[PDB]
């Protein structure tokens, strides 16, 4: 034991003038966690970058308020991808899978394009905080 040999504590701490009487046996720990409930805040990150995708939208020349998927495919093709990433970008951006993309569907299309550009591919998941207004629905 501690007689005939000095029993040193694993961490040698010096409590100068502090006679410590830690009552052992109770165990617990809880900090003030910031609880975020469903406050009425519905704003997908595209509402603030749509102007970019929408300007390119009219820049590629849309028809009847949406781009023919042809030009949308051009856009995501020049985004420098194989048909693998490209195909799943299309099917992850176009919720209806029309063969076209409206101003918001380009918004998503190009948004996921810059998401893959972040250095990570798309996970084939479509979150309710990234679904264009027309498709605000979890089914
Ligand atoms: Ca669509």
């Amino acid at each position: 034991g501690p007689l005939g040999s000095e029993s040193l504590m694993p961490s040698q701490v010096v409590k100068g003038g502090a006679f410590d009487g830690t009552m052992n046996g109770p165990f617990g720990h809880g900090y003030g966690e910031g609880a975020g409930e469903g406050i009425d805040d519905v704003e997908w990150v595209v509402g603030k970058d749509k102007p970019t995708y929408d300007e390119i939208f009219y820049t590629l020349s849309p028809v009847n308020g949406k781009i023919t998927g042809a030009n949308a495919k051009k856009e995501m093709v020049k985004s420098k991808l194989p048909n693998t990433v490209l195909g799943k970008i299309w099917k992850l951006a176009d919720v209806d899978k029309d063969g076209l993309l409206d101003d918001e569907e380009f918004a998503l299309a190009n948004h996921l394009i810059k998401v893959k550009l972040e250095g990570h591919e798309l996970p084939a998941d479509l979150p309710p905080h990234l679904v264009p207004p027309s498709k605000r629905r979890h089914e």
